[PDB]
C-alpha cells in the first residue's frame, strides 16, 4: 500500500474528477424486484413469481413482485432521475418469461414484452447513457422449472442459447454491453443448499423447511448448467453477432473478501479456500476450463465433470469480468467431524465468522451477513488482478441498507448518512486498486430505488431513493442521492 | 414529532445557522487524559496514577498517563487548532492534586499548578473561546485515598469545599461557567460495582478480579458523599461569590436512553426503573432533596438517608445541568432470583441489551456499551424537559470511537466517515429537541484530540484530531475536524 496524491483537506475533494475521464458511473437493478407487471401485457410466469405466492410464509413481510415498484410504466420518470443525477450508464436486467412466456423458442415469442425494452433500451440513450444489460438475473420461466427442473436439467442449455439469439438480434444493434449471467453462487447456495431463493430446496435433515433437495450434490449440479448455459451464449456472440455489432460480452460474479482468522498457516490457508469455494468455482472454469484443485480433493465424485469440448468452450469466454462485492468475513481452519452428511456450506473445512476473540471486523448493516470492511473491496480487487491474469473489471454492484421502519417520518427516513459513510470509503479503496494496476473500468450502485430484497420481502432499503409504498409508489430522493449527484458535477 | 422547515437538499444546509445565534459550540477533555507531566512542577499523585502503575494487567494495553497527549506544554498549539476551527469554547478538568498535593488546604497550595491554569485560561480568553471548567474529573488526590478512602468517607465534603474556594478565589474573576462533577455515575459503577476504574473495588463472588469491596453497599456510599461535595461547592458559589464574580455553577450528569423491549406494561416499567437508577439517582436529589421511589422500595436499607439539612442544600443547587449522552440500550423486566446475593446492577430488575429477537437497535462503535441509536438523544432531551420541570441544559459531551489499528497507514486513518455519520443525526436531533421546547444552550463534542480512554488504554480513538504516538504526539486532523470547521464557518 502506497497512498493517493490528494490531501483530503475538504469532504468535496473526493469526486469524479479523481477518477480516469472516461470511467463509467452507473446504478443497477433487476427485472423481478423493478418492474411489476407480472401478469401484463403476455408476460408468463417466472419461478419467483410462483414462490412467493404458493409459500407467503417463505418471504419475510409476506409480500410479492406483482406491482413492485412499477418501472414497467413509470420508466420516463425513472430515467428522468438518472439523467438529473450525471450518470453515464443503467445496469438492468431482461426478464426470460416477458419475451419468451413459456422459455423455449417454439412457445412463442411476446412481441408487447420486446416492445417494452425497445422503450427503456432507447430511453437510456436518448438521456445520454449506456445500457448494460444481463440476461438471467433468477427468474426461470416456470415452463421450465415444470418441464425438466430448470437449472437442474442439462436442456437449459439449449434453450438459454435461443433466448441469448433473440435479444442479440432484437437489441443487439443499440446494446454493447452483454453480461450473461448474474450472480451463480447466490442461485447454488440459497436456491439449493438453503433453501431460501425459490425454488427452495435443501436436505430434509437441516430442519429449514425445505420443499425437496440435496445440500451436498444439488447446489453442484446447478453451478455446472449455469457456467455450460453462460459459454453457449457467450460463445454464440462472440461467433455471430460481435464482428457486425461491435459490442463486449462477460458475466457477473459476487465475492466476499476472506480476511484470515489469526496468523497461523491453518487460518491462513482457510481463507484461501473461502474463495476458492465462492470466486474460484466460476473464476477457474472461465480462465482454464477445471475447477480449483482444492474443490476438487474435497468435493471429489459429487463435483461434475467437464467434457473436453465444454472446457474448450468455456476457457476465456469474456470479454470483461462483472464483480459484486458487499461484505467480508473472517476465516477459521474447521475441522472435520466424523461421520458427518455431507453438504457444501461444510465441505471447505471453514468457521467464518464477523469477529475474532469478541473484537469486531466492522460494524454490520441492516442485513445479517454484511459487515462492512471497506479494505476487502481493495484486497478483493487485487486477488482478482494476481491471481486471475489482470481482467477488464466494472464493479457492477456494491451498497448497504437500512431497516423499513414504520415509526420514521420522511424527513427522519431521508437522513441516510450511514450510506454516504459506504460510498466514500469504498470509492476510495477503489482508486487504491487502481493506483496498485488493477484494471476497473466502471463502478454501478445497488441501487437507485428502494426495493423488493427477494425472500426479505419489503423488510429492508437499498435505495439512494426512497419510495413510499403507501402513496403511490412516490419516489423521494434520500441525502445520499443529492451527495451522489455532486460527486458527479463537472 | 413534527420535523423541521429546511430542506436537506444539499450535504452543507446543516450547519450552525440552524441553531440559534447565541447557541455555544465547543470540545470536552479532562486533565488526567490530556495534560501529561504526572510528576512535574509539584504536582501530587491521583488514584488513577497509583492504579495504572501498581496493576499494569488492569488496563488493557499496559499503559499510563505520565504523557498521555502533554497539553501541559502544548496548550497554545492545541488552542490554535480551536481557534483555526471557529469554536466558541472549550470544557477541560483542573487536577485535584496538582493545585493541593495532599489534596487538604493544610498539605499546601502549588503555585505553579495555579500558573498553568492562569495561563490556560488565558490562552482560551485570548482566542475568542470562553472555558467551562469542571472541578472533579475522577482524579482524587492519593493523599485523601490512603487518609480515609477518599469518596467513600464523609471528611471528602470538607476538603472538596476547600478545593473548589481555592479555584474560585483564582480563578473566578476570568471563568464565569462552573461544572462541579463529572459523571458521579460512572465513579460509583465502575469503581465500586465492577472494578474496572480506580481504585479497582467490587464484590469478590463476582471474579472480576477486583481489590476489595461490596457491589450491593460501597456504589450507593460513592454517590451519596459525591452528592454531598456537589451541594457544598454549589452553595459556597451562590452565596458568597456569586454576586461579586456573575458566573453560573451546575453538574455535569451521564445517561443512556432506555428504550422498551416491547409494548408489554412490564417492558415500558423497566426502561422507567432504567432511567430512575441510571439518572434519577443524581436528579430526583438535585430537584427534591430524596431518592426515587422505585430505588427506595428496592434498594430499603442498603440506600443511605439524607438530613434534614443536607436535603435543603441539595435541593435546587445548579444553575444549569451539563449532559452526556453516548449510547441507547433495550430494556425489558428481569425476575427475581431467589437468593441472589445483593449488588447495584441486578437491583433494579431489568435486562438491558442491543437488541430485540436478533433485531439490533443500531450498530456498535469500537467500545462494547456504545450502540449508535441518534433518537435516543432528542427522547433523553424531552425526557428531562418533562420529568425535571425544564432545566437549561448544555449537552457537554457526545461522541463515537474506533480502533486504534497499527496497519493501516495514515491517509486510511485520517478517513473518519462514520464519525462525520454520528455528528450528522445526532446534531439533527437535538435540532428537533429545541423545536419541540427543550432548552439546550450548547454542545460540546468528546473530543478534539485522541487520548488515553481509561481502563481501555490508547487501543480506542475518539478524536476529530488524529494524535501520532509514535513520533512526537503529532496533530493530524481527521477529515471530521475539516467537516466540524466548516458546519462552523459563518
Amino acid at each position: 500500500f502506497k497512498p493517493l496524491p490528494i490531501s483530503f483537506d475538504d469532504f468535496s475533494d473526493l469526486n469524479r474528477s479523481c477518477f480516469a475521464p472516461g470511467f463509467v458511473f452507473g446504478t443497477a437493478s433487476s427485472a423481478f424486484q423493478y418492474e411489476g407487471a407480472a401478469f401484463e401485457d403476455g408476460k408468463g410466469p417466472s419461478i419467483w413469481d410462483t414462490f412467493t405466492h404458493k409459500y407467503p410464509e417463505k418471504i419475510k413481510d409476506r409480500t410479492n413482485g406483482d406491482v413492485a415498484i412499477d418501472e414497467y410504466h413509470r420508466y420516463k420518470e425513472d430515467i428522468g432521475i438518472m439523467k438529473d443525477m450525471n450518470l453515464d450508464a443503467y445496469r438492468f436486467s431482461i426478464s426470460w418469461p416477458r419475451v419468451l412466456p413459456k422459455g423455449k423458442l417454439s412457445g412463442g415469442v411476446n412481441r408487447e414484452g420486446i416492445n417494452y425494452y425497445n422503450n427503456l433500451i432507447n430511453e437510456v440513450l436518448a438521456n445520454g447513457m449506456q445500457p448494460y444489460v444481463t440476461l438471467f438475473h433468477w427468474d426461470v420461466p416456470q415452463a421450465l422449472e415444470d418441464e425438466y427442473r430448470g437449472f437442474l436439467g442439462r436442456n437449459i442449455v439449449d434453450d438459454f442459447r435461443d433466448y441469448a439469439e433473440l435479444c442479440f438480434k432484437e437489441f443487439g444493434d443499440r446494446v454493447k454491453h452483454w453480461i450473461t449471467l448474474n450472480e451463480p453462487w447466490g442461485v447454488s447456495m440459497n436456491a439449493y443448499a438453503y433453501g431460501t431463493f425459490a425454488p427452495g430446496r435443501c436436505s430434509d435433515w437441516l430442519k429449514l423447511n425445505c420443499t425437496g433437495g440435496d445440500s451436498g450434490r444439488e447446489p453442484y449440479l446447478a453451478a455446472h448448467y449455469q457456467l455450460l448455459a453462460h459459454a453457449a451464449a457467450a460463445r454464440l456472440y462472440k461467433t455471430k453477432y460481435q464482428a457486425s455489432q461491435n459490442g463486449i460480452i462477460g458475466i457477473t460474479l459476487v465475492s466476499h473478501w476472506f480476511e484470515p482468522a489469526s496468523k497461523e498457516k491453518a487460518d491462513v490457508d482457510a481463507a484461501k479456500r473461502g474463495l476458492d469455494f465462492m470466486l474460484g468455482w466460476f473464476m477457474h472454469p472461465l480462465t482454464k476450463g477445471r475447477y480449483p484443485e482444492s474443490m476438487r480433493y474435497l468435493v471429489r465424485k459429487r463435483l461434475p465433470k467437464f467434457s473436453t469440448e465444454e472446457s474448450k468452450e468455456l476457457t476465456g469466454s469474456f470479454d470483461f469480468l462483472g464483480l459484486n462485492y458487499y461484505s467480508s468475513y473472517y476465516a477459521a481452519k474447521a475441522p472435520r467431524i466424523p461421520n458427518a452428511r455431507p453438504a457444501i456450506q461444510t465441505d471447505s473445512l471453514i468457521n467464518a465468522t464477523f469477529e475474532h476473540n469478541g473484537k469486531p471486523l466492522g460494524p454490520m448493516a441492516a442485513s445479517s451477513w454484511l459487515c462492512i470492511y471497506p479494505q476487502g473491496i481493495r484486497k478483493l480487487l487485487l486477488y482478482v488482478k494476481n491471481h486471475y491474469n489482470n481482467p477488464v473489471i466494472y464493479i457492477t454492484e456494491n451498497g448497504r441498507n437500512e431497516f423499513n421502519d414504520p415509526t420514521l417520518s420522511l424527513q427522519e427516513s431521508l437522513l441516510d448518512t450511514p450510506r454516504i459513510d459506504y460510498y466514500y470509503r469504498h470509492l476510495y479503496y477503489v482508486l487504491t486498486a487502481i493506483g496498485d494496476g488493477v484494471n476497473v473500468k466502471g463502478y454501478f450502485a445497488w441501487s437507485l430505488f428502494d426495493n423488493m430484497e427477494w425472500d426479505s420481502g419489503y423488510t429492508v432499503r437499498f435505495g439512494l431513493v426512497f419510495v413510499d409504498f403507501k402513496n403511490n409508489l412516490k419516489r423521494h430522493p434520500k441525502l445520499s442521492a443529492h451527495w451522489f449527484k455532486s460527486f458527479l458535477k463537472k
